């Protein structure tokens, strides 16, 4: 590998220098030979491979607050090194803890809202011991990051994995979603995306309400014990009914959305060690909702009955008419959020800040890792900036990885 | 290994085995993917490439190790040993080319794939030469609107002091000047060529829309002007079916997309001037040359004439613009008979083609990154397919601009 790796922006003309790539630290999938670029995914560690990784972090630690090869340093090393010498792992400092958090987020190619990485509030939740605190620390989050609409970034950590057989998960997939349910004529109820969970949640004991959008309650497992179940109190989920400005009839399709996105079965590496269960929370740009969440054929799938509502011309692809009724949905999507005064960023803005984000980064840490098939919105791509600019992708550490959902690897008590 | 490619909506699930036959570099790493990067002989070189053309040639008409094929790789060494190169027979250059575009990663419209027309042109020998096979490559294509896709291939490289080269980007394309008061008129894109044939003698009309002269280089001397007869260049008047003030943009564009950049790679050969040409997808036109901002840049005039607010990126305006404008472009060219395919369309058959080249060939290598259209990305169904791209030969690669290369 090349010292220098170069990316230009082929509307600016642009052009950036990456030397960073040279850190990278585990593989991306791809060979000379094979771009797996567009791929969504292409027992614990022992004392020896704990060593070097743990070693990686601290230096990167230290050298972050400007004091690489002080005695603190070396001290904090040594005690490192001696703890997982007779412990077999070991446990990070507040200070290192919240460094962590907030790189693996610095370091997530596929995240276009990473100009805000260094405003996260960190939450230790690493004394928890039962699903009941679980639930405890979670209803504190979602009351901290909501802030009656005024998002606030937010990661909430429980302990790190041990042997494998006592891991600490969330259930869920995000903290807050819809149920799914599938009924006898095979048509959908709810959120398709959920079922499989739902039916999970209901085996379990949940009574559903059996509607189109009921909040999932949370499952979760302490200390690799069976998970168990909690209603979220409900004057805790923000949601926003979804109304057009021009649109009188939108608001009678009765669609409303949650304020806050808060993905939970995500794992959070740090020196080696692993954190099963590590929700965090942002805000939404506005495609995640009006575009995949309700005009995906697989999600709430609205289109068609957007389109007969806007009069359209559906006989023809080539009218448009979907991509029509998409830029209305988005409109109304934003539109009732801005209206409500909940946090959320369309998709120009988001994109227009990720650049200067990247071109800063470039700038003050020697590149950015992006993924470009993430980083491109799923509505009018190139008329964002994001489109035109070559990107690099690499895998740094601290980062979130995704792990298997726990129902296929639990081992019921 | 066998690699799994899965579709994310369907949830049907295909299976690679033809990435195993390339030897070609991608650009990445296991380290580092340059997916979204731009761009990431000697009879030495030369026999094992050829070898493994013929080889796959013959295996492609199951005759692989027969006596044809045996007489073929001996009659294909001797000649590079003597010559420093070989001839393609004709039946060797049209499977070449077609499997060329079959091989394309980054077409969405392979389908089409071996409907193909293959111009022999490896006779010719001046720039005179070249604009009479350019002129019936465009009558031929242009066919009164009924598209036809197509290829004219100009003789191979020699010592590389010899290219033949077609200067222009594509055959048909629109002038760009740099006027006093900093602004571009035209296509800005190509202000640099426009202004090439300018010093070479081109009188400019200096509008918003004059078809480029063609500027032809033979055998490596200095190129040569020739203006396309009018007759041959199809355009069409960009209306909109509900806005009758969209006439009043006096926007137009070409029918014939005809890419003349290009160099085509087969066993080792390397034909520098190759135009081909097929139809465009209505996006190519209605989100990329109108509205990037390096381009036409039309939303902003667009948008006021629907007396959109424009005052707040979140009230969408520039999405709602872009959807009109690319309702204009299809009506327009639907309405004058035009052959045009809209991003759902090809869309949707580029998910048949991939399915069709994992059943009868192993695979289908394909370049997400623009493979998915430019707008309304993931209500196409290529959104929600994963890919794999890897490199096969016959290719089309990209080469430098001549005007960076040539000694006059
Ligand atoms: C602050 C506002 C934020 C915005 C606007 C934002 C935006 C986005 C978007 C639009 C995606 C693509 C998601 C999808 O299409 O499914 C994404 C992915 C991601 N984000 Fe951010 N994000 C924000 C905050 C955060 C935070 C606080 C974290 C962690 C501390 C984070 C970590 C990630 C990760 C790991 C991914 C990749 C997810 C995956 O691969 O499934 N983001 N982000
Ligand atoms: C017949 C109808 C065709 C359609 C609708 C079509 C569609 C497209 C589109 C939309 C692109 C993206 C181009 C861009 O965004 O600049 C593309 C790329 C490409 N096409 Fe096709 N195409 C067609 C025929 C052909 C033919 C006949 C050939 C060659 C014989 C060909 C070879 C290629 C190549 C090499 C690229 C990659 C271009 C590059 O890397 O710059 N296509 N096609
Ligand atoms: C996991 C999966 C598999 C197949 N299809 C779709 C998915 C969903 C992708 C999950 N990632 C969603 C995600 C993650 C982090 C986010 C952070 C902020 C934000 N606004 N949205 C996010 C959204
Ligand atoms: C030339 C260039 C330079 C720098 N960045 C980007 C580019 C754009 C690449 C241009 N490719 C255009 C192209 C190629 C083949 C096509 C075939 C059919 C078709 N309808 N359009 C095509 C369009
Ligand atoms: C096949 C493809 O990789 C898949 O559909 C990806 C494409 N890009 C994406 N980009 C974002 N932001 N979110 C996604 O879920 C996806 N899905
Ligand atoms: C940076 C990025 O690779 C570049 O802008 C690409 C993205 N995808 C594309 N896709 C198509 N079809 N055509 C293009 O010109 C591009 N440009
Ligand atoms: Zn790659």
């Amino acid at each position: 590998c090349p010292r220098f790796l170069k990316v230009k922006n082929w509307e600016t003309e642009v052009v950036l220098t990456d030397t960073l790539h040279l850190k990278s630290t585990l593989e991306t999938g791809c060979t000379e030979y094979i771009c797996m670029g567009s791929i969504m995914h292409p027992d614990v560690r022992t004392k020896d491979q704990l060593f070097p990784l743990a070693k990686e972090f601290i230096d990167q630690y230290y050298s972050s607050i400007k004091r690489f090869g002080s005695k603190a340093h070396m001290e904090r090393l040594e005690e490192v090194n001696k703890e997982i010498d007779t412990t077999s792992t070991y446990q990070l400092k507040d200070t290192e803890l919240i460094y962590g958090a907030k790189h693996a987020w610095r370091n997530a190619s596929r995240c276009v809202g990473r100009i805000q990485w260094s405003k996260l509030q960190v939450f230790d939740a690493r004394d928890c011991t039962t699903a009941h605190g679980m639930f405890n620390y979670i209803c504190n989050h979602v009351k901290y990051a909501t802030n009656k609409g005024n998002l606030r970034s937010a990661i909430t950590i429980f302990p790190q994995r041990t042997d494998g057989k006592h891991d600490f998960r969330v259930w869920n997939s995000q903290l807050i979603r819809y149920a799914g349910y599938k009924q006898p004529d095979g048509s959908t109820l709810g959120d398709p995306a959920n079922v499989q969970f739902t039916e999970i949640c209901i085996q379990q004991g949940w009574k559903p309400p059996r509607g189109r959008f009921d909040v999932l309650p949370l499952l979760l497992q302490a200390n690799g014990n069976d998970p168990e179940l909690f209603q979220i109190p409900p004057e805790l989920v923000l949601e926003v009914p979804i109304r057009h400005p021009k649109f009188e009839w939108f608001k009678d399709l009765g669609l409303k959305w949650y304020g806050l996105p808060a993905v939970s079965n995500m794992l959070l590496e740090i020196g080696g060690l692993e954190f099963s269960a590590c929700p965090f929370s942002g805000w939404y740009m506005g495609t995640e909702i009006g575009v995949r969440d309700y005009c995906d054929n697989s999600r709430y799938n609205i289109l068609e009955e957007v389109a007969k509502k806007m009069n359209l011309d559906m006989r023809k692809t080539s009218s448009l008419w979907k991509d029509q009724a998409l830029v209305e949905i988005n409109i109304a999507v934003l539109y009732s959020f801005q209206s409500d005064k909940v946090t959320i960023v369309d998709h120009h803005s988001a994109t227009e800040s990720f650049i200067k984000h990247m071109e800063n980064e470039y700038r003050c840490r020697g590149g950015c890792p992006a993924d470009w098939v993430w980083i491109v919105p799923p509505m009018s791509g190139s008329i964002t900036p994001v489109f035109h600019q070559e990107m690099l992708n690499y895998r740094l550490t601290p980062s979130f990885e995704y792990q298997p959902d726990p129902w296929n690897t639990h081992v019921w008590k």
